[PDB]
């Protein structure tokens, strides 16, 4: 697993419907990343040449509200089942 800087516009976020993000943690992470940068890269799954992200909601929102183009990611080659497992009620 190689850490890659992926643009924010390429990570599909299917769980944005459940975006109960506390702006306090978001702003704390914004300040910390603006200080020392992102330390824990988010988890991204590649399926059929498309990137999906289910964790790292606060970090993603912080990168968005900080005006940063890319974010560090640890990409895992995934299948249709691990993509379907995350999309199961
Ligand atoms: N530069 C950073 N400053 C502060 N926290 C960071 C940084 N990089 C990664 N993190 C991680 O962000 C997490 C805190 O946000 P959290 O809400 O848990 O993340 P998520 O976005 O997955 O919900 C911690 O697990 C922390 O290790």
């Amino acid at each position: 697993p190689m850490i890659v800087e992926l643009p924010l516009e390429k990570i599909r976020r299917p769980l944005m419907r459940t975006r109960s993000n506390d702006q306090n943690k978001v702003k704390e992470l914004m300040d910390s990343i603006r200080q020392i940068g992102l330390q824990v890269p988010i988890d991204v799954i590649e399926v059929d040449g498309t990137y999906y992200g289910f964790s790292g909601c606060h970090r993603y929102e912080a990168h968005q509200k900080l005006g940063l183009p890319t974010i560090r990611c640890k990409i895992r080659k995934g299948t249709k089942e691990t993509l379907r497992h995350h999309l199961r009620l």
